[PDB]
Protein backbone atom coordinates (compact mmCIF):
# COMPACT_ATOMS: atom_id res chain seq x y z
CA UNK A 1 0.00 0.00 0.00
CA UNK A 2 1.94 2.93 -1.29
CA UNK A 3 0.92 7.11 -0.33
CA UNK A 4 -0.52 9.35 -2.96
CA UNK A 5 -1.92 13.21 -3.21
CA UNK A 6 -5.09 12.42 -3.87
CA UNK A 7 -6.30 10.07 -0.88
CA UNK A 8 -8.19 12.21 0.45
CA UNK A 9 -9.76 13.80 -3.05
CA UNK A 10 -13.02 12.27 -2.64
CA UNK A 11 -13.39 12.35 1.03
CA UNK A 12 -12.33 15.56 2.02
CA UNK A 13 -12.11 17.44 -1.17
CA UNK A 14 -11.25 21.05 0.84
CA UNK A 15 -8.69 19.21 3.67
CA UNK A 16 -5.43 20.83 2.14
CA UNK A 17 -7.63 24.13 2.54
CA UNK A 18 -8.84 23.59 5.88
CA UNK A 19 -5.46 22.71 7.31
CA UNK A 20 -3.70 26.11 5.68
CA UNK A 21 -6.80 28.09 6.49
CA UNK A 22 -6.41 27.12 10.64
CA UNK A 23 -2.98 27.79 10.93
CA UNK A 24 -2.84 31.16 9.09
CA UNK A 25 -5.38 32.08 12.10
CA UNK A 26 -2.93 30.60 15.06
CA UNK A 27 0.17 32.13 13.20
CA UNK A 28 -1.58 35.30 13.88
CA UNK A 29 -1.15 34.96 17.76
CA UNK A 30 1.93 32.83 17.61
CA UNK A 31 4.53 33.22 14.87
CA UNK A 32 6.45 30.28 16.44
CA UNK A 33 3.41 27.89 15.54
CA UNK A 34 4.77 27.43 11.77
CA UNK A 35 8.20 25.78 13.16
CA UNK A 36 6.48 24.20 16.23
CA UNK A 37 4.44 22.02 13.86
CA UNK A 38 6.89 20.86 11.26
CA UNK A 39 9.44 19.88 14.30
CA UNK A 40 6.39 17.63 15.39
CA UNK A 41 6.39 15.70 11.96
CA UNK A 42 9.97 15.44 11.96
CA UNK A 43 10.23 14.06 15.77
CA UNK A 44 7.05 11.40 14.92
CA UNK A 45 8.88 10.33 11.30
CA UNK A 46 12.03 9.27 13.14
CA UNK A 47 10.47 7.14 15.66
CA UNK A 48 8.59 4.45 14.33
CA UNK A 49 7.43 5.94 10.84
CA UNK A 50 5.28 8.40 10.80
CA UNK A 51 2.53 7.25 12.46
CA UNK A 52 1.36 10.01 14.82
CA UNK A 53 2.87 8.49 17.74
CA UNK A 54 4.15 11.16 19.24
CA UNK A 55 0.74 12.94 19.57
CA UNK A 56 -0.43 9.99 21.96
CA UNK A 57 -0.86 10.90 25.71
CA UNK A 58 0.18 8.85 28.93
CA UNK A 59 -2.56 6.52 30.09
CA UNK A 60 -2.14 3.41 32.39
CA UNK A 61 -0.43 1.70 29.06
CA UNK A 62 0.74 4.25 27.01
CA UNK A 63 4.59 5.88 27.86
CA UNK A 64 4.01 8.88 25.97
CA UNK A 65 6.61 10.01 23.68
CA UNK A 66 5.76 13.89 24.92
CA UNK A 67 8.74 12.98 27.94
CA UNK A 68 11.50 11.48 25.77
CA UNK A 69 14.37 14.43 26.04
CA UNK A 70 13.86 15.78 22.87
CA UNK A 71 10.30 16.62 23.55
CA UNK A 72 10.45 17.12 27.07
CA UNK A 73 9.94 20.94 27.86
CA UNK A 74 10.67 21.54 23.63
CA UNK A 75 7.86 20.21 21.75
CA UNK A 76 4.92 21.85 21.33
CA UNK A 77 1.91 23.38 19.39
CA UNK A 78 -0.09 19.99 20.15
CA UNK A 79 -3.70 22.42 21.05
CA UNK A 80 -3.07 23.67 17.27
CA UNK A 81 -2.96 19.99 15.98
CA UNK A 82 -6.13 19.59 18.05
CA UNK A 83 -7.44 22.40 16.39
CA UNK A 84 -6.82 21.75 12.92
CA UNK A 85 -7.81 17.65 13.84
CA UNK A 86 -11.47 19.46 14.73
CA UNK A 87 -12.16 21.39 11.32
CA UNK A 88 -10.84 18.71 9.75
CA UNK A 89 -13.97 16.41 12.09
CA UNK A 90 -16.55 18.91 10.96
CA UNK A 91 -16.20 19.38 7.73
CA UNK A 92 -14.79 15.59 6.81
CA UNK A 93 -15.94 13.34 9.88
CA UNK A 94 -13.90 10.17 10.97
CA UNK A 95 -11.59 10.61 7.52
CA UNK A 96 -8.09 12.76 7.93
CA UNK A 97 -5.63 10.51 10.15
CA UNK A 98 -3.63 12.56 12.59
CA UNK A 99 -0.57 11.34 10.62
CA UNK A 100 -1.57 12.99 7.42
CA UNK A 101 -2.64 16.07 9.90
CA UNK A 102 0.97 16.58 10.82
CA UNK A 103 2.02 15.66 6.99
CA UNK A 104 -0.34 18.56 5.65
CA UNK A 105 0.39 20.71 8.28
CA UNK A 106 4.32 20.42 7.54
CA UNK A 107 3.49 21.61 3.84
CA UNK A 108 1.28 24.51 4.95
CA UNK A 109 3.67 25.96 8.05
CA UNK A 110 6.68 26.14 5.13
CA UNK A 111 4.18 27.64 2.53
CA UNK A 112 2.43 30.42 4.76
CA UNK A 113 6.41 31.21 6.14
CA UNK A 114 7.31 31.89 2.25
CA UNK A 115 8.69 28.85 1.67
CA UNK A 116 8.42 26.13 -1.07
CA UNK A 117 5.00 24.34 -1.76
CA UNK A 118 4.55 19.90 -3.09
CA UNK A 119 2.19 17.87 -3.51
CA UNK A 120 1.87 15.87 0.06
CA UNK A 121 1.24 12.33 -0.59
CA UNK A 122 -1.35 11.19 2.11
CA UNK A 123 -2.86 7.89 3.51
CA UNK A 124 -0.85 7.67 6.40
CA UNK A 125 -2.93 5.85 9.58
CA UNK A 126 -2.30 6.58 12.58
CA UNK A 127 -0.50 4.49 15.52
CA UNK A 128 -2.31 2.28 18.33
CA UNK A 129 1.11 2.98 20.74
CA UNK A 130 4.19 5.38 21.67
CA UNK A 131 7.87 4.61 21.93
CA UNK A 132 9.35 6.98 24.44
CA UNK A 133 12.66 4.78 24.77
CA UNK A 134 13.42 5.00 21.02
CA UNK A 135 12.28 8.45 20.99
CA UNK A 136 15.85 9.21 23.14
CA UNK A 137 17.82 6.78 20.59
CA UNK A 138 16.85 7.86 17.59
CA UNK A 139 16.60 11.10 17.29
CA UNK A 140 19.54 13.39 16.90
CA UNK A 141 21.01 15.75 19.51
CA UNK A 142 22.76 19.48 18.49
CA UNK A 143 25.53 18.29 20.35
CA UNK A 144 26.19 14.84 18.23
CA UNK A 145 29.17 14.73 15.92
CA UNK A 146 28.39 15.38 12.42
CA UNK A 147 29.09 11.77 11.95
CA UNK A 148 26.71 10.85 14.93
CA UNK A 149 24.43 12.72 13.54
CA UNK A 150 24.34 11.43 10.17
CA UNK A 151 23.78 7.95 11.17
CA UNK A 152 20.84 8.11 12.99
CA UNK A 153 19.89 9.82 9.58
CA UNK A 154 20.57 6.42 7.25
CA UNK A 155 18.92 4.81 10.43
CA UNK A 156 15.67 6.17 9.42
CA UNK A 157 16.63 6.01 5.26
CA UNK A 158 17.46 9.69 4.65
CA UNK A 159 20.87 10.48 3.35
CA UNK A 160 23.49 13.88 3.35
CA UNK A 161 21.39 15.31 0.91
CA UNK A 162 18.84 15.10 2.82
CA UNK A 163 20.43 16.19 6.36
CA UNK A 164 21.66 19.42 4.85
CA UNK A 165 18.28 20.08 3.22
CA UNK A 166 16.02 19.10 6.19
CA UNK A 167 18.45 21.46 8.58
CA UNK A 168 17.54 24.49 6.52
CA UNK A 169 14.62 24.19 8.47
CA UNK A 170 15.90 25.59 11.32
CA UNK A 171 15.68 29.22 8.61
CA UNK A 172 13.03 30.14 11.13
CA UNK A 173 11.68 28.91 14.91
CA UNK A 174 13.07 28.72 18.07
CA UNK A 175 15.95 27.05 20.71
CA UNK A 176 16.75 27.10 24.56
CA UNK A 177 19.82 27.93 26.06
CA UNK A 178 20.14 24.36 27.48
CA UNK A 179 20.40 23.13 24.12
CA UNK A 180 23.91 25.16 22.89
CA UNK A 181 25.25 27.04 26.15
CA UNK A 182 27.95 24.32 25.93
CA UNK A 183 29.85 25.83 23.54
CA UNK A 184 29.62 29.80 25.02
CA UNK A 185 32.12 29.19 27.73
CA UNK A 186 33.98 25.87 27.72
CA UNK A 187 33.39 23.92 24.92
CA UNK A 188 34.33 20.46 25.22
CA UNK A 189 36.69 20.79 28.63
CA UNK A 190 39.14 23.62 26.42
CA UNK A 191 38.80 26.26 28.68
CA UNK A 192 37.41 28.01 26.06
CA UNK A 193 34.41 28.69 23.93
CA UNK A 194 33.44 27.01 20.19
CA UNK A 195 36.14 28.81 18.33
CA UNK A 196 33.47 27.66 15.10
CA UNK A 197 31.15 30.16 16.68
CA UNK A 198 31.05 33.92 15.17
CA UNK A 199 32.92 36.30 17.93
CA UNK A 200 30.09 38.88 18.04
CA UNK A 201 27.20 36.73 18.36
CA UNK A 202 28.99 35.01 20.99
CA UNK A 203 29.37 37.79 23.49
CA UNK A 204 25.05 38.21 22.62
CA UNK A 205 24.23 34.89 23.79
CA UNK A 206 26.82 34.80 26.75
CA UNK A 207 24.53 37.73 27.85
CA UNK A 208 21.73 35.85 27.04
CA UNK A 209 22.76 32.88 28.63
CA UNK A 210 24.73 33.60 31.61
CA UNK A 211 26.53 30.39 33.69
CA UNK A 212 23.83 30.57 36.41
CA UNK A 213 20.78 32.08 34.41
CA UNK A 214 17.58 30.00 33.30
CA UNK A 215 18.46 27.16 30.64
CA UNK A 216 15.06 27.73 28.68
CA UNK A 217 15.79 31.31 28.15
CA UNK A 218 14.94 30.81 24.15
CA UNK A 219 16.28 32.69 20.99
CA UNK A 220 15.58 32.57 17.33
CA UNK A 221 17.21 29.78 15.47
CA UNK A 222 17.88 32.35 12.36
CA UNK A 223 19.46 35.65 13.77
CA UNK A 224 18.73 36.53 9.73
CA UNK A 225 15.05 36.84 9.77
CA UNK A 226 13.56 34.32 12.87
CA UNK A 227 10.29 33.84 10.81
CA UNK A 228 10.81 33.83 7.05
CA UNK A 229 11.43 30.20 5.99
CA UNK A 230 14.26 31.24 3.25
CA UNK A 231 17.86 30.30 2.36
CA UNK A 232 19.18 32.22 5.03
CA UNK A 233 20.23 29.71 7.72
CA UNK A 234 22.87 28.59 5.04
CA UNK A 235 24.66 32.17 4.59
CA UNK A 236 24.73 32.16 8.48
CA UNK A 237 26.55 29.20 8.51
CA UNK A 238 28.80 30.63 6.49
CA UNK A 239 29.69 33.52 8.63
CA UNK A 240 29.58 30.83 11.74
CA UNK A 241 26.75 32.36 12.78
CA UNK A 242 25.03 29.03 13.05
CA UNK A 243 23.38 28.55 16.97
CA UNK A 244 23.43 25.15 17.10
CA UNK A 245 26.61 22.95 17.45
CA UNK A 246 25.16 20.70 14.72
CA UNK A 247 24.10 23.56 12.62
CA UNK A 248 28.01 24.87 12.34
CA UNK A 249 29.16 21.80 11.89
CA UNK A 250 27.60 21.37 8.59
CA UNK A 251 29.85 23.70 7.54
CA UNK A 252 32.75 24.35 9.74
CA UNK A 253 33.99 20.51 9.60
CA UNK A 254 36.70 20.99 7.14
CA UNK A 255 36.61 17.95 4.73
CA UNK A 256 33.15 16.84 4.64
CA UNK A 257 31.08 16.88 1.99
CA UNK A 258 28.50 18.72 3.26
CA UNK A 259 30.32 22.21 3.10
CA UNK A 260 29.14 22.24 -0.46
CA UNK A 261 25.76 21.64 -0.43
CA UNK A 262 25.66 24.66 2.42
CA UNK A 263 27.44 26.91 0.19
CA UNK A 264 24.92 25.64 -2.37
CA UNK A 265 22.06 26.43 -0.66
CA UNK A 266 23.46 29.93 0.40
CA UNK A 267 24.18 30.50 -2.87
CA UNK A 268 21.11 29.50 -4.44
CA UNK A 269 17.44 29.83 -2.89
CA UNK A 270 15.75 27.82 -5.14
CA UNK A 271 18.11 24.69 -5.19
CA UNK A 272 17.64 24.98 -1.06
CA UNK A 273 13.87 24.52 -1.68
CA UNK A 274 13.77 22.18 -4.58
CA UNK A 275 15.73 20.01 -2.55
CA UNK A 276 14.07 20.93 1.09
CA UNK A 277 11.00 19.87 -0.78
CA UNK A 278 12.38 16.71 -2.19
CA UNK A 279 13.87 15.49 1.29
CA UNK A 280 10.38 16.39 3.51
CA UNK A 281 8.35 14.09 1.11
CA UNK A 282 11.20 11.52 1.88
CA UNK A 283 10.99 12.12 5.24
CA UNK A 284 7.36 11.70 4.92
CA UNK A 285 7.21 8.04 3.35
CA UNK A 286 9.57 6.35 6.00
CA UNK A 287 7.36 3.81 8.51
CA UNK A 288 4.02 4.29 7.73
CA UNK A 289 1.02 1.98 8.61
CA UNK A 290 -1.29 1.48 5.91
CA UNK A 291 -4.58 -0.40 4.81
CA UNK A 292 -5.64 -2.37 7.90
CA UNK A 293 -2.94 -1.28 10.34
CA UNK A 294 -2.89 1.45 12.83
CA UNK A 295 -6.61 3.36 12.84
CA UNK A 296 -8.22 7.14 11.78
CA UNK A 297 -8.61 8.84 15.35
CA UNK A 298 -10.71 11.22 16.45
CA UNK A 299 -8.98 12.56 19.19
CA UNK A 300 -5.38 13.06 17.99
CA UNK A 301 -4.23 12.36 22.17
CA UNK A 302 -5.49 8.92 22.42
CA UNK A 303 -6.92 5.55 20.54
CA UNK A 304 -10.23 5.19 19.61
CA UNK A 305 -12.14 3.61 22.11
CA UNK A 306 -10.45 5.14 24.88
C1 LIG B 1 19.83 17.24 11.99
C2 LIG B 1 19.55 17.26 13.42
C3 LIG B 1 18.82 18.22 14.11
C4 LIG B 1 19.10 18.63 15.39
C5 LIG B 1 20.34 18.31 16.20
C6 LIG B 1 18.02 19.47 15.80
C7 LIG B 1 17.93 20.06 17.05
C8 LIG B 1 16.96 20.98 17.42
C9 LIG B 1 16.92 21.61 18.73
C10 LIG B 1 17.79 21.30 19.96
C11 LIG B 1 15.91 22.52 18.67
C12 LIG B 1 15.58 23.41 19.85
C13 LIG B 1 14.59 22.80 20.81
C14 LIG B 1 14.54 23.53 22.12
O1 LIG B 1 15.50 24.27 22.43
O2 LIG B 1 13.55 23.36 22.86
C15 LIG B 1 15.33 22.46 17.34
C16 LIG B 1 14.31 23.26 16.86
C17 LIG B 1 13.71 23.14 15.63
N1 LIG B 1 13.99 22.14 14.74
FE1 LIG B 1 15.53 20.88 14.76
N2 LIG B 1 17.10 19.68 14.78
C18 LIG B 1 17.55 18.87 13.74
C19 LIG B 1 16.79 18.66 12.55
C20 LIG B 1 15.54 19.19 12.24
C21 LIG B 1 14.73 18.84 11.12
C22 LIG B 1 15.08 17.72 10.17
C23 LIG B 1 13.59 19.59 11.13
C24 LIG B 1 12.45 19.54 10.32
C25 LIG B 1 12.37 19.20 8.92
C26 LIG B 1 13.74 20.42 12.29
C27 LIG B 1 12.87 21.45 12.63
C28 LIG B 1 13.02 22.29 13.74
C29 LIG B 1 12.28 23.50 13.91
C30 LIG B 1 11.39 24.16 12.87
C31 LIG B 1 12.66 24.00 15.12
C32 LIG B 1 12.03 25.18 15.83
C33 LIG B 1 10.84 24.68 16.61
C34 LIG B 1 10.27 25.74 17.53
O3 LIG B 1 10.73 26.90 17.45
O4 LIG B 1 9.37 25.41 18.32
N3 LIG B 1 14.91 20.14 12.99
N4 LIG B 1 15.97 21.48 16.58
CA1 LIG C 1 6.49 8.49 15.52
CA1 LIG D 1 14.91 32.59 7.97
Amino acid sequence: MQLNATFYSGTCPNASAIVRSTIQQALQSDTRIGASLIRLHFHDCFVNGCDASILLDDTGSIQSEKNAGPNVNSARGFNVVDNIKTALENACPGVVSCSDVLALASEASVSLAGGPSWTVLLGRRDSLTANLAGANSSIPSPIESLSNITFKFSAVGLNTNDLVALSGAHTFGRARCGVFNNRLFNFSGTGNPDPTLNSTLLSTLQQLCPQNGSASTITNLDLSTPDAFDNNYFANLQSNDGLLQSDQELFSTTGSSTIAIVTSFASNQTLFFQAFAQSMINMGNISPLTGSNGEIRLDCKKVNGS
